[PDB]
């Protein structure tokens, strides 16, 4: 009885990592860092921020360590940003710090996707209704948190696709 | 036992209509029709196309009429485009034909949202596994079709929010 919700989640998150593959395909350093205005986000920022949001929030509900630190991606990126920064609330001067090659942007997201698939494989209705304690009143259910991740990441991955065109 | 999958879908589609409300606040015709480059999509196009894709694809799987025609939104818009056009495959000159006030862009999407929630409210595991395209490889199920809609619409609504910020 849990297969239907598991499949919806697996498919939705798969669409995200598929987009990462399209966006990083042939993605150069210049194009990845391009910003149409000094306050706009770059492709590199959108890929990094999406992966961070998914990693930190999936790891939170799964009760495990984020891939970012567990496998040393934070050190491979070497960003001049706090160690657990996700990009939420960044100012333009923070956006400019997000500099990483396409293969690192893709490798990190693929590791986040593997973590995500592992968590979804054990999804139950009971887990989807579990309340998740966060600092943001109100708490939310696992289901709402997962939907929030897909919605945020799909929006940003869409923005990155639009950027590749308008550049 | 269908509640969990119904809730994932209800929540995901609700996020989309919330984005529509944010995007149409303060959306003048100059802003709605703005294209950052001569060929780029406008906010109006992104709102209209997202609603059209969701309407036509949900109406198809649900076996009901699209609200675009059922309630005469197509006539209120009065676009110089075919009656059933969704914008898929539009050329730059076709994108320019999508012009409508924010109130109509929002009103149509809200009608599409209502239709979508009505279909979700009856959704079952058996329906989610029903094959809607036997010719594709792999064959397309209702579940995958719905995920495709959320993913396309979330991407485009994200693009619209990005454009609003760079205008
Ligand atoms: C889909 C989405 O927007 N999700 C949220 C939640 S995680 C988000 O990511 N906000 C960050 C994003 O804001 C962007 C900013 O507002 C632009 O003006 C707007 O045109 C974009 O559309 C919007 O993305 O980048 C900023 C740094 O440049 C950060 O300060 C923001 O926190
Ligand atoms: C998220 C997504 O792209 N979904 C597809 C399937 S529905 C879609 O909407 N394609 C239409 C879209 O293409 C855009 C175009 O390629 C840009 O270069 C790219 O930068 C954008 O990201 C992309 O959206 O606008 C065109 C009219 O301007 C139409 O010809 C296309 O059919
Ligand atoms: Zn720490
Ligand atoms: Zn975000
Ligand atoms: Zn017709
Ligand atoms: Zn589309």
């Amino acid at each position: 009885t849990d297969a239907a919700a598991q499949e919806l989640l697996r498919d939705a998150f798969t669409r995200l990592i598929e987009h990462v593959d399209e966006l990083t395909d042939g993605l150069t350093d210049q194009l990845a860092s391009y910003r149409p205005t000094p306050s706009a986000n770059s492709i590199a920022w959108l890929l990094w921020h999406s992966a961070r949001v998914q990693d930190i929030q999936v790891a939170h509900v799964a009760g495990v360590e984020e891939v970012w630190t567990r496998d040393g991606w934070v050190d491979r990126f070497g960003l001049d940003l706090p160690r657990h920064d996700t990009g939420y609330g960044h100012r333009p001067e923070d956006v400019a710090k997000v500099r990483a090659p396409a293969d690192l942007l893709s490798g990190y997201y693929h590791a986040v996707h593997k973590l995500t698939l592992e968590y979804i494989a054990g999804m139950t209705a009971d887990e989807l209704s579990r309340v998740v304690d966060t600092s943001w009143n109100p708490p939310v259910t696992v289901s709402a948190r997962l939907v929030s991740i897909v919605d945020d990441c799909a929006q940003h991955l869409g923005q990155a696709a639009y950027l590749r065109g308008i550049a």
